[PDB]
């Protein structure tokens, strides 16, 4: 139910919904956050997205679901949409992903552009963006 789901606080785009929270969470109680609402941190995989996510977050920071996962630590997306490291290099900030400390194993949009991801500490909280898909 569209409107339903609307009402509630979500957004709906291009056949998804998504969830921009109000408080903040370390990136994996974000993630369990957005389980509990059969939904998981948000993917971003096309220009359109990456645009309609940091024109609504609004130069606030949101976790995403950028995480590093395998032995050799490759990004990948928590909802299983495999990476895509060609079309995703046009989306971090220059000089993203630094693995600032030698601890940045999860991704966030930090700046309104659409070079927009950081990678920052995990165990770090900050508001969070759940995606979940329209199934009619
Ligand atoms: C606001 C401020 O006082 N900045 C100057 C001191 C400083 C320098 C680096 C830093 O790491 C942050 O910024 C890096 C980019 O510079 C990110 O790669 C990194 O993930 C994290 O977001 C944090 C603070
Ligand atoms: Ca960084
Ligand atoms: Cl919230």
């Amino acid at each position: 139910d569209i409107l339903q789901v609307v009402s509630q606080g979500w957004k709906y785009f291009k056949g998804n919904f998504y969830y921009f929270s109000l408080i903040p969470k370390t990136w994996y109680s974000a993630e369990q956050f957005c389980v509990s609402r059969n939904s998981h941190l948000t993917s971003v995989t096309s220009e359109s997205e990456q645009e309609f996510l940091y024109k609504t977050a609004g130069g606030l920071i949101y976790w995403i679901g950028l995480t590093k996962a395998g032995m050799e630590g490759d990004w990948s997306w928590v909802d299983d949409t495999p990476f895509n490291k060609v079309q995703s290099a046009r989306f971090w900030i220059p000089g993203e992903p630094n693995n600032a400390g030698n601890n940045e194993h999860c991704g966030n949009i930090k700046a309104p552009s659409l070079q927009a991801w950081n990678d920052a500490p995990c165990d770090k909280t900050f508001l969070f963006i759940c995606k979940r898909p329209y199934v009619p």
